[PDB]
Protein backbone atom coordinates (compact mmCIF):
# COMPACT_ATOMS: atom_id res chain seq x y z
CA UNK A 1 0.00 0.00 0.00
CA UNK A 2 2.48 2.75 0.84
CA UNK A 3 5.15 3.65 -1.76
CA UNK A 4 8.70 3.65 -1.36
CA UNK A 5 9.25 6.82 -1.38
CA UNK A 6 6.65 7.36 1.74
CA UNK A 7 8.61 4.28 3.46
CA UNK A 8 11.56 6.33 2.89
CA UNK A 9 10.53 9.75 3.90
CA UNK A 10 9.12 8.35 7.09
CA UNK A 11 12.45 6.29 8.11
CA UNK A 12 14.07 9.86 7.65
CA UNK A 13 11.67 11.45 9.66
CA UNK A 14 12.07 9.20 12.55
CA UNK A 15 15.71 10.06 12.42
CA UNK A 16 15.15 13.11 13.20
CA UNK A 17 16.27 14.76 16.74
CA UNK A 18 13.40 15.24 19.01
CA UNK A 19 12.17 11.67 17.65
CA UNK A 20 15.82 9.87 17.25
CA UNK A 21 14.49 5.85 16.13
CA UNK A 22 18.39 5.55 14.38
CA UNK A 23 18.42 2.39 16.32
CA UNK A 24 15.87 1.17 14.46
CA UNK A 25 17.77 0.55 11.13
CA UNK A 26 20.99 -0.33 12.48
CA UNK A 27 23.34 -2.11 9.87
CA UNK A 28 20.32 -0.77 7.28
CA UNK A 29 20.69 -0.03 3.18
CA UNK A 30 20.84 3.17 2.66
CA UNK A 31 17.75 3.31 0.59
CA UNK A 32 14.49 1.30 0.63
CA UNK A 33 15.24 -0.81 -2.80
CA UNK A 34 18.27 -2.25 -0.91
CA UNK A 35 16.54 -3.13 1.91
CA UNK A 36 15.23 -7.43 2.44
CA UNK A 37 11.84 -8.31 3.24
CA UNK A 38 12.17 -8.27 6.78
CA UNK A 39 13.21 -4.54 6.88
CA UNK A 40 10.06 -3.80 4.38
CA UNK A 41 8.12 -5.07 6.65
CA UNK A 42 9.36 -3.02 9.67
CA UNK A 43 8.83 0.27 8.19
CA UNK A 44 5.66 -0.69 6.69
CA UNK A 45 4.19 -1.52 10.21
CA UNK A 46 5.63 2.01 11.50
CA UNK A 47 3.73 3.55 8.24
CA UNK A 48 0.46 1.67 8.57
CA UNK A 49 0.63 2.84 12.58
CA UNK A 50 -1.00 6.06 11.24
CA UNK A 51 -4.54 4.29 10.52
CA UNK A 52 -4.81 3.65 14.01
CA UNK A 53 -2.84 6.68 16.08
CA UNK A 54 -3.81 10.37 15.48
CA UNK A 55 -0.49 11.10 13.54
CA UNK A 56 0.78 7.65 13.46
CA UNK A 57 3.87 6.93 14.97
CA UNK A 58 5.69 10.33 15.03
CA UNK A 59 3.03 11.70 16.84
CA UNK A 60 3.02 8.66 18.96
CA UNK A 61 6.51 9.69 19.85
CA UNK A 62 5.53 12.98 20.68
CA UNK A 63 2.92 12.21 22.79
CA UNK A 64 5.31 9.90 24.84
CA UNK A 65 7.78 12.24 25.29
CA UNK A 66 5.07 15.11 26.47
CA UNK A 67 3.35 12.12 29.12
CA UNK A 68 6.93 10.59 29.80
CA UNK A 69 7.38 14.31 31.38
CA UNK A 70 3.91 14.66 32.84
CA UNK A 71 4.41 11.32 34.80
CA UNK A 72 7.37 12.49 36.59
CA UNK A 73 6.19 15.17 38.29
CA UNK A 74 3.44 14.85 40.75
CA UNK A 75 -0.02 14.79 40.01
CA UNK A 76 -2.34 17.46 42.14
CA UNK A 77 -5.20 19.43 41.29
CA UNK A 78 -5.51 23.04 42.52
CA UNK A 79 -9.35 21.65 44.03
CA UNK A 80 -10.73 18.38 44.79
CA UNK A 81 -14.04 17.86 46.61
CA UNK A 82 -17.94 16.14 46.55
CA UNK A 83 -19.18 16.16 43.29
CA UNK A 84 -22.55 18.58 43.64
CA UNK A 85 -24.85 15.90 41.53
CA UNK A 86 -25.42 12.63 43.83
CA UNK A 87 -27.83 10.60 44.15
CA UNK A 88 -29.25 7.43 46.23
CA UNK A 89 -30.57 5.02 44.72
CA UNK A 90 -33.37 2.80 46.54
CA UNK A 91 -32.84 -0.78 48.08
CA UNK A 92 -32.75 -3.17 45.29
CA UNK A 93 -34.65 -5.82 47.94
CA UNK A 94 -37.68 -3.15 49.06
CA UNK A 95 -40.84 -2.59 46.62
CA UNK A 96 -41.49 0.35 47.34
CA UNK A 97 -43.83 2.70 45.42
CA UNK A 98 -40.51 5.11 44.78
CA UNK A 99 -38.56 1.35 43.54
CA UNK A 100 -41.36 0.47 41.38
CA UNK A 101 -41.40 4.03 39.75
CA UNK A 102 -38.00 3.63 38.87
CA UNK A 103 -37.90 0.22 37.79
CA UNK A 104 -40.72 1.03 35.81
CA UNK A 105 -39.73 3.75 33.65
CA UNK A 106 -36.12 2.78 33.83
CA UNK A 107 -37.30 -0.93 32.14
CA UNK A 108 -39.35 1.39 29.65
CA UNK A 109 -36.07 3.85 28.84
CA UNK A 110 -34.28 0.13 28.50
CA UNK A 111 -36.26 0.04 24.76
CA UNK A 112 -34.40 2.78 23.58
CA UNK A 113 -30.68 2.03 25.24
CA UNK A 114 -27.48 1.15 23.14
CA UNK A 115 -25.79 -1.32 25.12
CA UNK A 116 -21.67 -1.79 25.17
CA UNK A 117 -19.90 -4.55 26.59
CA UNK A 118 -15.76 -4.02 27.02
CA UNK A 119 -14.51 -7.52 26.82
CA UNK A 120 -10.43 -7.49 25.85
CA UNK A 121 -9.52 -9.53 28.45
CA UNK A 122 -8.17 -13.30 29.24
CA UNK A 123 -9.02 -14.35 32.87
CA UNK A 124 -5.17 -15.47 33.81
CA UNK A 125 -4.80 -13.63 36.86
CA UNK A 126 -8.54 -15.77 37.81
CA UNK A 127 -6.57 -18.69 37.27
CA UNK A 128 -8.54 -18.89 33.93
CA UNK A 129 -6.81 -19.58 30.99
CA UNK A 130 -10.00 -18.10 28.27
CA UNK A 131 -11.84 -15.07 27.93
CA UNK A 132 -13.74 -13.37 31.39
CA UNK A 133 -16.83 -13.48 29.12
CA UNK A 134 -16.83 -17.27 28.78
CA UNK A 135 -16.79 -17.39 32.46
CA UNK A 136 -20.30 -18.77 33.75
CA UNK A 137 -22.32 -16.70 36.25
CA UNK A 138 -23.12 -19.37 38.26
CA UNK A 139 -22.54 -23.32 37.70
CA UNK A 140 -26.15 -23.95 38.42
CA UNK A 141 -27.03 -23.49 34.41
CA UNK A 142 -23.68 -22.56 33.22
CA UNK A 143 -24.59 -19.30 31.83
CA UNK A 144 -21.79 -17.46 30.57
CA UNK A 145 -21.27 -13.81 30.96
CA UNK A 146 -21.77 -13.08 27.67
CA UNK A 147 -24.90 -15.22 26.96
CA UNK A 148 -26.28 -13.53 30.06
CA UNK A 149 -25.87 -10.17 28.66
CA UNK A 150 -27.02 -10.62 25.18
CA UNK A 151 -30.38 -12.30 25.96
CA UNK A 152 -31.56 -9.76 29.17
CA UNK A 153 -30.58 -6.86 25.93
CA UNK A 154 -32.31 -8.75 23.96
CA UNK A 155 -35.52 -9.37 26.16
CA UNK A 156 -35.45 -5.29 27.28
CA UNK A 157 -34.36 -4.25 23.73
CA UNK A 158 -36.04 -6.78 21.29
CA UNK A 159 -34.38 -8.92 18.99
CA UNK A 160 -32.84 -6.00 16.89
CA UNK A 161 -31.05 -4.30 20.26
CA UNK A 162 -28.04 -2.31 19.05
CA UNK A 163 -25.16 -3.88 20.85
CA UNK A 164 -21.20 -3.20 20.89
CA UNK A 165 -18.53 -6.02 22.11
CA UNK A 166 -14.61 -4.44 22.43
CA UNK A 167 -12.58 -6.88 22.30
CA UNK A 168 -9.07 -7.29 21.77
CA UNK A 169 -6.27 -9.23 19.81
CA UNK A 170 -6.39 -11.80 22.92
CA UNK A 171 -10.45 -12.06 22.95
CA UNK A 172 -11.42 -11.11 19.26
CA UNK A 173 -11.22 -14.69 17.86
CA UNK A 174 -12.37 -16.88 21.09
CA UNK A 175 -15.36 -14.27 21.16
CA UNK A 176 -16.54 -14.54 17.87
CA UNK A 177 -16.05 -18.29 18.37
CA UNK A 178 -18.28 -18.31 21.39
CA UNK A 179 -21.04 -16.02 19.29
CA UNK A 180 -21.45 -18.66 17.19
CA UNK A 181 -21.32 -21.92 19.80
CA UNK A 182 -24.16 -20.70 21.46
CA UNK A 183 -25.92 -20.07 18.49
CA UNK A 184 -26.84 -16.08 19.95
CA UNK A 185 -28.09 -14.68 16.82
CA UNK A 186 -27.61 -10.56 17.09
CA UNK A 187 -28.86 -9.09 14.15
CA UNK A 188 -27.24 -5.54 15.35
CA UNK A 189 -24.22 -6.83 17.36
CA UNK A 190 -20.84 -4.99 16.64
CA UNK A 191 -17.73 -6.65 17.35
CA UNK A 192 -14.96 -4.21 17.51
CA UNK A 193 -11.63 -5.04 18.18
CA UNK A 194 -8.52 -2.71 19.68
CA UNK A 195 -5.46 -2.09 18.62
CA UNK A 196 -2.09 -2.69 20.81
CA UNK A 197 -0.21 0.48 20.55
CA UNK A 198 3.78 0.64 20.17
CA UNK A 199 6.29 0.28 23.69
CA UNK A 200 8.54 2.77 24.84
CA UNK A 201 12.13 0.48 26.03
CA UNK A 202 13.50 3.85 27.77
CA UNK A 203 12.51 6.93 29.32
CA UNK A 204 13.64 8.82 26.01
CA UNK A 205 10.86 7.32 24.17
CA UNK A 206 12.87 5.00 22.11
CA UNK A 207 10.83 2.13 20.94
CA UNK A 208 10.45 -1.29 21.68
CA UNK A 209 11.26 -4.68 19.73
CA UNK A 210 9.95 -8.06 20.83
CA UNK A 211 12.09 -11.19 20.62
CA UNK A 212 12.27 -11.55 16.94
CA UNK A 213 13.38 -7.95 16.00
CA UNK A 214 9.36 -6.94 15.56
CA UNK A 215 8.02 -3.90 16.76
CA UNK A 216 6.91 -4.64 20.14
CA UNK A 217 2.54 -3.91 21.27
CA UNK A 218 0.69 -3.36 24.05
CA UNK A 219 -2.88 -2.62 24.90
CA UNK A 220 -3.69 1.05 24.51
CA UNK A 221 -6.57 0.68 27.60
CA UNK A 222 -10.34 0.22 27.23
CA UNK A 223 -10.13 4.04 26.37
CA UNK A 224 -10.52 2.83 23.08
CA UNK A 225 -13.79 1.71 23.05
CA UNK A 226 -14.72 4.94 22.35
CA UNK A 227 -12.90 5.74 19.05
CA UNK A 228 -13.48 2.50 17.84
CA UNK A 229 -16.88 3.32 18.38
CA UNK A 230 -16.49 6.73 16.67
CA UNK A 231 -14.76 5.24 14.10
CA UNK A 232 -17.37 2.27 13.52
CA UNK A 233 -19.61 2.47 10.63
CA UNK A 234 -22.60 0.67 9.26
CA UNK A 235 -20.97 4.40 4.82
CA UNK A 236 -22.37 6.10 7.48
CA UNK A 237 -21.44 6.58 11.30
CA UNK A 238 -22.62 3.57 13.46
CA UNK A 239 -23.75 6.92 16.13
CA UNK A 240 -25.37 8.80 12.94
CA UNK A 241 -27.72 5.27 13.03
CA UNK A 242 -28.43 4.90 16.49
CA UNK A 243 -29.55 8.19 16.90
CA UNK A 244 -31.71 8.28 13.65
CA UNK A 245 -33.52 4.76 14.51
CA UNK A 246 -34.51 7.14 17.61
CA UNK A 247 -32.11 5.47 20.52
CA UNK A 248 -31.40 7.91 23.12
CA UNK A 249 -29.37 5.86 26.07
CA UNK A 250 -25.96 4.50 25.83
CA UNK A 251 -24.65 2.64 28.85
CA UNK A 252 -21.16 0.74 29.17
CA UNK A 253 -20.37 -2.47 31.51
CA UNK A 254 -17.48 -4.44 32.78
CA UNK A 255 -16.99 -7.96 31.58
CA UNK A 256 -18.38 -10.06 34.66
CA UNK A 257 -20.18 -8.08 36.82
CA UNK A 258 -23.62 -9.66 36.77
CA UNK A 259 -25.46 -6.98 39.04
CA UNK A 260 -25.35 -4.46 36.27
CA UNK A 261 -28.98 -5.66 35.25
CA UNK A 262 -30.30 -4.50 38.36
CA UNK A 263 -28.50 -1.19 38.33
CA UNK A 264 -28.60 0.20 34.78
CA UNK A 265 -32.71 0.50 35.02
CA UNK A 266 -32.44 2.27 38.06
CA UNK A 267 -29.67 4.79 36.53
CA UNK A 268 -31.27 5.28 33.24
CA UNK A 269 -34.44 6.05 35.55
CA UNK A 270 -32.41 9.07 37.77
CA UNK A 271 -31.12 10.32 34.59
CA UNK A 272 -34.41 11.32 32.97
CA UNK A 273 -35.59 12.06 36.41
CA UNK A 274 -31.99 14.57 37.09
CA UNK A 275 -31.27 15.33 33.44
CA UNK A 276 -28.01 13.58 33.56
CA UNK A 277 -25.03 13.38 30.63
CA UNK A 278 -23.83 11.32 32.14
CA UNK A 279 -24.35 9.12 35.31
CA UNK A 280 -21.27 6.95 37.05
CA UNK A 281 -22.67 3.72 38.64
CA UNK A 282 -20.95 3.67 42.33
CA UNK A 283 -21.27 2.13 45.77
CA UNK A 284 -20.45 3.25 49.17
CA UNK A 285 -16.45 2.78 49.57
CA UNK A 286 -14.35 2.18 52.72
CA UNK A 287 -11.15 4.24 52.65
CA UNK A 288 -9.56 0.88 52.02
CA UNK A 289 -10.43 -0.47 48.51
CA UNK A 290 -8.96 -0.54 44.74
CA UNK A 291 -11.84 1.98 43.09
CA UNK A 292 -11.58 4.99 42.15
CA UNK A 293 -13.57 7.89 43.98
CA UNK A 294 -16.10 10.00 41.98
CA UNK A 295 -14.32 13.08 42.66
CA UNK A 296 -15.30 17.34 41.64
CA UNK A 297 -11.93 18.60 40.58
CA UNK A 298 -10.34 21.67 39.24
CA UNK A 299 -6.75 20.95 37.91
CA UNK A 300 -5.69 24.36 37.76
CA UNK A 301 -6.90 27.49 40.23
CA UNK A 302 -8.40 28.75 36.73
CA UNK A 303 -9.92 25.91 35.87
CA UNK A 304 -13.58 24.96 35.81
CA UNK A 305 -15.03 21.90 37.75
CA UNK A 306 -14.76 18.60 36.43
CA UNK A 307 -16.61 15.65 38.03
CA UNK A 308 -14.23 12.64 37.51
CA UNK A 309 -12.76 9.27 38.43
CA UNK A 310 -9.81 9.72 40.47
CA UNK A 311 -7.78 7.18 42.14
CA UNK A 312 -7.19 6.46 46.05
CA UNK A 313 -3.55 6.83 45.31
CA UNK A 314 -4.23 10.12 43.89
CA UNK A 315 -6.82 11.07 46.12
CA UNK A 316 -4.79 10.85 49.19
CA UNK A 317 -1.29 12.74 47.71
CA UNK A 318 -3.78 15.64 46.79
CA UNK A 319 -5.45 15.62 49.91
CA UNK A 320 -2.10 16.53 51.97
CA UNK A 321 -0.71 19.00 49.22
CA UNK A 322 -3.43 20.84 49.52
CA UNK A 323 -18.06 4.22 57.86
CA UNK A 324 -17.09 4.88 53.99
CA UNK A 325 -15.75 7.70 52.77
CA UNK A 326 -17.77 11.06 51.99
CA UNK A 327 -17.23 9.75 47.89
CA UNK A 328 -18.80 6.77 46.35
CA UNK A 329 -16.72 4.57 44.80
CA UNK A 330 -17.10 4.02 40.82
CA UNK A 331 -17.93 0.40 39.65
CA UNK A 332 -17.64 1.55 35.98
CA UNK A 333 -20.86 0.87 34.70
CA UNK A 334 -21.08 4.19 32.49
CA UNK A 335 -25.06 5.52 31.86
CA UNK A 336 -24.95 8.46 29.52
CA UNK A 337 -27.58 10.27 27.61
CA UNK A 338 -27.11 9.15 23.67
CA UNK A 339 -26.73 12.94 21.44
CA UNK A 340 -24.44 14.30 24.55
CA UNK A 341 -22.16 11.38 23.73
CA UNK A 342 -22.25 11.50 20.39
CA UNK A 343 -21.65 15.11 20.68
CA UNK A 344 -18.61 15.14 22.50
CA UNK A 345 -17.67 11.65 20.49
CA UNK A 346 -17.72 14.02 17.46
CA UNK A 347 -15.98 16.83 18.85
CA UNK A 348 -13.09 14.88 19.58
CA UNK A 349 -13.00 12.05 17.90
CA UNK A 350 -13.81 9.60 20.62
CA UNK A 351 -10.12 10.44 21.88
CA UNK A 352 -9.42 10.50 25.79
CA UNK A 353 -6.77 12.15 27.65
CA UNK A 354 -3.94 9.85 27.83
CA UNK A 355 -1.68 8.71 30.58
CA UNK A 356 1.40 6.47 30.89
CA UNK A 357 2.49 4.73 33.70
CA UNK A 358 6.33 2.62 33.39
CA UNK A 359 6.81 -0.28 35.76
CA UNK A 360 10.40 0.81 36.58
CA UNK A 361 13.89 -1.80 37.73
CA UNK A 362 14.63 0.17 41.28
CA UNK A 363 13.21 4.01 42.75
CA UNK A 364 16.03 5.48 41.00
CA UNK A 365 18.06 4.69 38.16
CA UNK A 366 14.50 5.02 36.16
CA UNK A 367 15.11 2.04 33.96
CA UNK A 368 11.64 -0.11 32.64
CA UNK A 369 11.40 -3.51 34.16
CA UNK A 370 9.47 -3.95 30.92
CA UNK A 371 9.04 -1.50 27.84
CA UNK A 372 5.97 0.99 28.85
CA UNK A 373 3.44 2.35 26.53
CA UNK A 374 0.81 5.04 26.05
CA UNK A 375 -2.75 4.25 27.73
CA UNK A 376 -6.24 5.34 28.54
CA UNK A 377 -9.38 4.85 30.37
CA UNK A 378 -13.15 4.76 29.16
CA UNK A 379 -14.31 6.08 32.38
CA UNK A 380 -11.91 9.56 30.94
CA UNK A 381 -14.50 10.32 28.79
CA UNK A 382 -15.54 12.76 31.80
CA UNK A 383 -13.10 14.87 31.34
CA UNK A 384 -14.73 15.97 28.21
CA UNK A 385 -17.94 17.06 30.14
CA UNK A 386 -17.19 20.90 31.00
CA UNK A 387 -19.47 21.61 34.17
CA UNK A 388 -21.15 24.90 31.86
CA UNK A 389 -22.33 22.42 28.79
CA UNK A 390 -23.46 19.43 30.75
CA UNK A 391 -24.76 17.46 34.00
CA UNK A 392 -22.46 14.59 35.36
CA UNK A 393 -23.33 12.80 38.41
CA UNK A 394 -22.61 9.77 40.03
CA UNK A 395 -26.02 7.08 41.61
CA UNK A 396 -24.92 5.43 44.75
CA UNK A 397 -25.88 1.54 44.79
CA UNK A 398 -25.80 -0.71 47.77
CA UNK A 399 -22.73 -2.56 48.02
CA UNK A 400 -24.18 -5.92 47.32
CA UNK A 401 -25.13 -5.06 43.50
CA UNK A 402 -21.16 -4.76 43.02
CA UNK A 403 -20.32 -8.06 42.18
CA UNK A 404 -17.27 -8.54 40.05
CA UNK A 405 -15.18 -12.08 39.33
CA UNK A 406 -11.74 -10.30 39.36
CA UNK A 407 -9.32 -11.97 41.83
CA UNK A 408 -7.83 -15.53 42.05
CA UNK A 409 -8.76 -17.58 45.41
CA UNK A 410 -5.08 -16.91 46.39
CA UNK A 411 -5.15 -12.75 46.25
CA UNK A 412 -9.47 -13.47 47.58
CA UNK A 413 -8.00 -14.74 50.71
CA UNK A 414 -5.13 -12.46 51.42
CA UNK A 415 -7.80 -9.64 51.22
CA UNK A 416 -10.43 -11.26 53.37
CA UNK A 417 -7.61 -10.93 55.67
CA UNK A 418 -7.55 -7.24 55.44
CA UNK A 419 -10.76 -7.44 55.78
CA UNK A 420 -11.21 -6.62 51.85
CA UNK A 421 -13.81 -8.02 49.28
CA UNK A 422 -12.98 -11.09 47.96
CA UNK A 423 -14.49 -10.15 44.27
CA UNK A 424 -13.43 -13.60 43.04
CA UNK A 425 -15.51 -16.78 40.91
CA UNK A 426 -17.15 -18.41 44.61
CA UNK A 427 -18.28 -14.81 45.98
CA UNK A 428 -19.20 -13.73 42.37
CA UNK A 429 -21.57 -17.32 42.22
CA UNK A 430 -22.69 -17.31 45.79
CA UNK A 431 -23.48 -13.22 45.28
CA UNK A 432 -25.60 -14.45 42.36
CA UNK A 433 -28.19 -16.88 43.74
CA UNK A 434 -28.36 -14.32 47.09
CA UNK A 435 -29.52 -11.97 44.50
CA UNK A 436 -31.89 -14.07 42.94
CA UNK A 437 -33.29 -14.34 46.54
CA UNK A 438 -33.53 -11.30 47.40
CA UNK A 439 -35.54 -10.13 44.88
CA UNK A 440 -37.92 -12.95 44.91
CA UNK A 441 -38.12 -12.05 48.68
CA UNK A 442 -39.45 -8.58 48.08
CA UNK A 443 -42.31 -9.95 46.26
CA UNK A 444 -43.67 -12.08 48.93
CA UNK A 445 -41.95 -15.32 48.24
CA UNK A 446 -41.35 -16.92 51.82
CA UNK A 447 -37.54 -18.36 51.37
CA UNK A 448 -36.74 -19.21 54.94
CA UNK A 449 -32.63 -20.27 54.80
CA UNK A 450 -29.86 -20.20 56.76
CA UNK A 451 -26.83 -17.19 56.23
CA UNK A 452 -24.46 -20.20 57.77
CA UNK A 453 -21.72 -21.24 54.47
CA UNK A 454 -22.23 -24.20 53.11
CA UNK A 455 -18.49 -24.64 52.09
CA UNK A 456 -15.38 -23.58 52.38
CA UNK A 457 -12.70 -22.52 50.17
CA UNK A 458 -9.04 -21.08 50.10
CA UNK A 459 -7.47 -23.36 52.42
CA UNK A 460 -10.32 -22.83 55.16
CA UNK A 461 -9.50 -19.18 54.59
CA UNK A 462 -13.47 -18.32 54.25
CA UNK A 463 -16.71 -19.79 53.27
CA UNK A 464 -19.91 -19.36 50.83
CA UNK A 465 -23.60 -20.69 50.73
CA UNK A 466 -25.14 -21.46 47.29
CA UNK A 467 -28.72 -22.55 48.47
CA UNK A 468 -31.63 -22.23 47.77
CA UNK A 469 -30.40 -22.19 44.10
CA UNK A 470 -32.78 -20.27 41.81
CA UNK A 471 -32.55 -19.26 38.48
CA UNK A 472 -34.89 -18.05 35.94
CA UNK A 473 -34.26 -17.45 32.55
CA UNK A 474 -35.22 -14.33 30.24
CA UNK A 475 -38.11 -15.50 28.80
CA UNK A 476 -39.63 -16.32 32.14
CA UNK A 477 -38.32 -13.90 33.85
CA UNK A 478 -37.88 -11.14 31.48
CA UNK A 479 -36.24 -7.85 32.33
CA UNK A 480 -36.28 -9.31 35.90
CA UNK A 481 -37.89 -6.26 37.40
CA UNK A 482 -39.59 -6.77 40.64
CA UNK A 483 -42.97 -6.53 38.27
CA UNK A 484 -41.95 -9.11 35.82
CA UNK A 485 -40.65 -11.31 38.84
CA UNK A 486 -44.50 -11.20 40.15
CA UNK A 487 -45.71 -12.10 36.50
CA UNK A 488 -44.02 -15.66 37.43
CA UNK A 489 -45.30 -15.93 40.88
CA UNK A 490 -48.68 -14.60 41.33
CA UNK A 491 -49.34 -15.41 44.52
CA UNK A 492 -46.05 -15.85 46.13
CA UNK A 493 -47.34 -17.26 49.55
CA UNK A 494 -48.45 -20.79 48.02
CA UNK A 495 -45.12 -21.73 46.90
CA UNK A 496 -42.60 -23.09 49.87
CA UNK A 497 -39.17 -24.00 48.80
CA UNK A 498 -36.85 -25.81 51.01
CA UNK A 499 -33.61 -23.99 51.55
CA UNK A 500 -31.53 -26.97 50.62
CA UNK A 501 -33.51 -27.26 46.97
CA UNK A 502 -32.37 -26.31 43.67
CA UNK A 503 -35.58 -24.48 41.23
CA UNK A 504 -34.63 -23.71 37.26
CA UNK A 505 -37.01 -22.29 34.97
CA UNK A 506 -36.71 -21.90 31.24
CA UNK A 507 -39.63 -19.97 29.44
CA UNK A 508 -42.61 -18.98 29.50
CA UNK A 509 -43.69 -20.18 33.22
CA UNK A 510 -45.74 -19.04 35.87
CA UNK A 511 -45.63 -20.68 39.00
CA UNK A 512 -48.78 -20.24 41.23
CA UNK A 513 -48.34 -22.84 43.88
CA UNK A 514 -45.25 -25.61 44.41
CA UNK A 515 -43.63 -27.62 47.46
CA UNK A 516 -40.21 -28.32 46.84
CA UNK A 517 -37.96 -30.23 48.48
CA UNK A 518 -35.05 -31.04 45.95
CA UNK A 519 -34.36 -30.40 42.75
CA UNK A 520 -36.72 -28.81 39.59
CA UNK A 521 -36.59 -27.78 36.27
CA UNK A 522 -39.78 -26.03 34.76
CA UNK A 523 -39.70 -25.55 31.04
CA UNK A 524 -42.21 -23.24 28.91
CA UNK A 525 -42.19 -22.35 25.54
CA UNK A 526 -39.24 -20.44 24.51
CA UNK A 527 -41.26 -17.64 22.53
CA UNK A 528 -42.48 -15.03 25.46
CA UNK A 529 -45.48 -14.99 23.22
CA UNK A 530 -47.18 -18.25 23.37
CA UNK A 531 -49.40 -19.37 26.20
CA UNK A 532 -47.41 -19.96 29.55
CA UNK A 533 -46.68 -23.46 31.13
CA UNK A 534 -48.65 -23.01 34.46
CA UNK A 535 -47.52 -24.90 37.37
CA UNK A 536 -50.38 -25.45 40.00
CA UNK A 537 -50.48 -27.60 43.20
CA UNK A 538 -46.95 -29.51 42.39
CA UNK A 539 -45.17 -31.25 44.77
CA UNK A 540 -41.55 -32.10 44.45
CA UNK A 541 -39.16 -34.46 46.81
CA UNK A 542 -35.86 -35.41 45.72
CA UNK A 543 -32.60 -35.96 46.89
CA UNK A 544 -31.48 -32.98 44.94
CA UNK A 545 -28.17 -31.43 44.52
CA UNK A 546 -25.33 -30.71 47.12
CA UNK A 547 -22.13 -28.69 46.94
CA UNK A 548 -18.46 -29.28 48.59
CA UNK A 549 -14.90 -28.20 48.49
CA UNK A 550 -12.29 -29.40 45.98
CA UNK A 551 -9.84 -31.46 47.89
CA UNK A 552 -5.98 -30.11 48.30
CA UNK A 553 -5.30 -34.10 47.20
CA UNK A 554 -6.32 -32.81 43.49
CA UNK A 555 -10.17 -35.41 36.63
CA UNK A 556 -13.20 -33.97 34.91
CA UNK A 557 -12.38 -30.78 37.20
CA UNK A 558 -11.68 -27.91 35.28
CA UNK A 559 -10.18 -24.23 35.78
CA UNK A 560 -13.90 -23.17 36.05
CA UNK A 561 -13.95 -25.45 39.31
CA UNK A 562 -10.38 -24.66 40.41
CA UNK A 563 -10.94 -20.93 40.46
CA UNK A 564 -14.08 -20.89 42.86
CA UNK A 565 -13.16 -24.31 44.84
CA UNK A 566 -16.14 -26.15 45.06
CA UNK A 567 -18.00 -28.53 43.05
CA UNK A 568 -22.15 -28.92 43.01
CA UNK A 569 -23.17 -32.43 42.52
CA UNK A 570 -26.33 -32.48 40.64
CA UNK A 571 -27.51 -35.83 41.86
CA UNK A 572 -30.98 -35.49 40.97
CA UNK A 573 -33.46 -33.39 38.65
CA UNK A 574 -37.26 -33.81 38.04
CA UNK A 575 -38.32 -32.47 34.90
CA UNK A 576 -41.64 -31.08 34.21
CA UNK A 577 -42.13 -29.81 30.33
CA UNK A 578 -44.88 -29.10 27.99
Amino acid sequence: NPSNSNLQALREELCTPGLDQGHLFEGWPETVDECNERQIALLTDLYMFSNMYPGGVAQYIRNGHELLARESEEVDFAALEMPPLIFEAPSLHRRTAERTALENAGTAMLCKTVFVLVAGGLGERLGYSSIKVSLPVETATNTTYLAYYLRWAQRVGGKEVPFVIMTSDDTHDRTLQLLRELQLEVPNLHVLKQGQVFCFADSAAHLALDETGKLLRKPHGHGDVHSLIYNATVAQPLVNDWLAAGYESIVFIQDTNAGATITIPISLALSAEHSLDMNFTCIPRVPKEPIGLLCRTKKNSGDPWLVANVEYNVFAEVSRALGFSPFPGSVNTLVFKLSSYVDRLRESHGIVPEFINPKYSDETRRSFKKPARIESLMQDIALLFSEDDYRVGGTVFERFSYQPVKNSLEEAAGLVAQGNGAYCAATGEAAFYELQRRRLKAIGLPLFYSSQPEVTVAKDAFGVRLFPIIVLDTVCASSGSLDDLARVFPTPEKVHIDQHSTLIVEGRVIIESLELYGALTIRGPTDSMALPHVVRNAVVRNAGWSVHAILSLCSRLSEVDRIRGFVLKKTAMAVMDC
